[PDB]
């Protein structure tokens, strides 16, 4: 089979990449290792920037988020005895963000795919990349147990953190930067009534906790754990009384808890590779950078990746200037190292490190005083939480 | 002898403290180690923000400083190629800082309050303090080879960091938070033009460089060095050479050089110490806090303690509310962290750490990039730089 653009990866990434690209012409098909079923059992995300709600709408699959999304104006951090929110409306001026589960928008997406008749390999095993440098590149990958091969023009890497793409650039060719922390977050998703109309980050000097929700009536909540805990070692009843001891008294006690639909332990990385691309093989999403979840903004700069991968296919296809795609990663990292940062501070002041001295912890308490009480202060971080302009 | 308030040290604290309460009517003696000239030799500190410049005219000594002191209205901070200015008179609201050197402020402290003829003790060693809890306190000391005894209400140390006054208060009563950076700064002062008409705090690989000044002909530079170098391994010559390196191009070729008048290493740390009072004993200035001279806040936290300790024991004196001492620690200790924070940050994103990795490079360069180019980024510099309010 011949096609346009070669997609690896069915995430967000790639789907959102793949209706970008049919809707303008441009053919393209994906190959998925496994299975929708499989892709639709992630939770992970939930918090959406207002620059991907608008790409949601252009790639014409917004109906459902219009209607069951949630529009925050403001968010909270709790600290020390104290409650502060930001009002992130008034203090980006105007913008806002939008809680609808990385789940939906992927049903959405792949209900969109599904009926526009576009191509999509799933259970496509062993891809492997081929000629990246020639004018005809190529993937072949096993099907039951056949060996195909797919001739396209150029790939788009969007098969995540172990994806293939990566693997197949040189390493002398990529220059990677990198940070592990020392814990992760156990998330634990439920049926029951969100405790706050807006979400609520707080620090606790037994570790940080999240109250988020995905609709009036489930909630999604977090609680910074070590690396060498084990899922199962966290019964329901254990979370709900650890996260209780991490809360101020008056949300605890308005907490309306039940059983788990979902558990589980995601760690936490810092990673960014340069460039993004090789030869006719461009990175997108966590093929190319992985951020801490405490700034929501690994979904968010999957999106904005294939936003400017999107746009500058489309005139190298429609208006010939195939000279633009060069230019792909520097306008990607300049987004993306301002939003490793971001992600960054979040969580050095949201969370409790290991062996920190007296000196630090004084430190990371007045981080959270001065930037909660200036104006200026609540301005950084309103801007960059509703999300820096797309540029 | 007989006082009311007994100030160890005629530093700038000190004087300070001495000439603005010696105007209110409450006496004080101050006790000096050294002899004027000693004093009268440090370089040390050349900005002052907006609330010590008020102060220095409440104590009626600032003639001199409203004819040489010189206003500036934005500092410029040069990084990887960029040179970049922050607007500090509308980036705060109209506010400004002034530059007049330490040794300038302390000679004319020293000149108002020998012709105000209130006492003071040059020379006076092995300084003692005893009965810090009793309503009736006193400090010894040896002027010649005599023990003499003063007696006093309160004692206010404002001997620096290796004062005596810190030393008094049991160990088990105070708590104490440090950091000591793992570099120094080398100053030299010149008789020359300065290269600029504002501040330059410049980031380069070398290490951090500063270019200040005192006068329109009276320069001060500074240059980020290891903590084993020694001031006699580096000549004039190399000094102009190495600060030339760090240096915008454009800005190096406009620099005059010349001969040194002083030169120095000094060393950067952060300390605090909680609380700062020991019943009848206040610390102010140094002896109780240091904080790294990047964000220049040591003087001005002098000034500040300073401010805060004259207007209780006014109150305490002529109102008759000693109740009111009790909170000395509370109040400046607020003002103090957000100083800490602000020095922390500041020595963070300027200067060259070794052991760095490649992620932490990426980062304090975007921190630059953020800072420097977002409206509520250039405004928490500005607000923090010139000073934040007295409470
Ligand atoms: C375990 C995990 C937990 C996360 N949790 C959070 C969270 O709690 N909150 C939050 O804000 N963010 C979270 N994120 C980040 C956010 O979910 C991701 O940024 C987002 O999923 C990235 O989109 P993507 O399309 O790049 O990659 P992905 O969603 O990973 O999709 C990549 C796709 O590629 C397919 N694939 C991989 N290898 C191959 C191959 N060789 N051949 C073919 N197909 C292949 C994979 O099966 C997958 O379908 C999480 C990410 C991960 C991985
Ligand atoms: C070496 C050094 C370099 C500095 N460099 C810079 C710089 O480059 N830029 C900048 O912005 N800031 C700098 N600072 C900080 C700034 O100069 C200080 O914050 C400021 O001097 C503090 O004022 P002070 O009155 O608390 O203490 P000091 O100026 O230290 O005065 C304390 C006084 O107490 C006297 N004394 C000490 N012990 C006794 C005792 N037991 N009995 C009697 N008298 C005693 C001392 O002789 C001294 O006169 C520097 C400080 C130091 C110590
Ligand atoms: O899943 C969420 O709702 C969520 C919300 C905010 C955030 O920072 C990270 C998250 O995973
Ligand atoms: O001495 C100066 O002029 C000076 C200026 C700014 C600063 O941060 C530190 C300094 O010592």
């Amino acid at each position: 089979m011949k096609t346009q653009v070669a997609i690896i990866g069915a995430g967000p990434s790639g789907l959102l990449l793949g209706q970008l690209l049919h809707k303008a012409g441009i053919d393209n098909v994906i190959l998925e290792r496994q299975t929708p079923d499989y892709v639709l059992g992630r939770i992970r995300a939930g918090v959406l920037e207002q620059g991907m709600v608008d790409l949601l709408r252009e790639a014409g699959v917004d109906r459902r988020m219009a209607r069951d999304g949630l529009v925050h104006e403001g968010v909270e951090i709790a600290f020390a005895g104290q409650r502060r929110r930001i009002d992130l409306k008034r203090l980006s001026g105007g913008k806002t963000v939008t809680v609808y589960g990385q789940t939906e928008v992927t049903r959405d997406l792949m209900e969109a795919r599904e009926a526009s008749g576009a191509t999509t390999v799933y259970q496509a095993a062993e891809v492997r990349l081929h000629d990246l440098q020639g004018e005809r590149p190529y993937v072949t990958f096993e099907r039951d147990g056949e060996r195909l091969r797919l001739d396209c023009d150029y790939i788009a890497g969007c098969d995540g953190f172990h994806g293939i793409s990566r693997q197949s650039i040189p390493a002398e060719r990529l220059k990677v930067f990198e940070r592990v922390y020392p814990f992760g977050w156990l998330g634990l998703l439920a049926d029951t009534p969100p405790v706050s109309h807006e979400l609520i980050y707080a620090n606790h000097p037994r570790g940080f906790a999240l109250c988020s929700q995905r609709s009036a009536t489930r909630s999604r909540y977090y609680v910074q754990v070590p690396l060498t805990e084990k899922v199962e070692d966290w019964s329901d009843e254990r979370f709900w009384t650890e996260l209780k001891a991490r809360l101020p008294a008056e949300v605890a006690e308005k907490l309306v808890t039940g059983p788990s639909l979902e558990k589980s332990i995601a760690p936490l990385r810092s990673f960014v590779v340069e460039p993004m691309q090789h030869g006719r093989l461009f990175l997108a999403g966590d093929a190319a950078h992985i951020v801490p979840p405490t700034g929501a903004k690994g979904l968010n700069l999957a999106a904005s990746d294939v936003s400017t991968l999107y746009r500058l296919l489309l005139k190298a296809y429609r208006e010939g200037r195939g000279e633009l795609l060069e230019r792909y990663s520097a306008i990607c990292l300049r987004r993306i190292w301002k939003a490793e940062r971001f992600s960054w501070w979040m969580t050095s002041v949201l969370h409790r490190f290991p062996d920190t001295d007296a000196f630090s912890q004084r430190i990371q308490q007045t981080e959270l005083e001065y930037y909660l009480g200036s104006e200026a202060g609540l301005a950084t971080i309103a801007e960059n939480y509703v999300g820096l302009p797309y540029e």
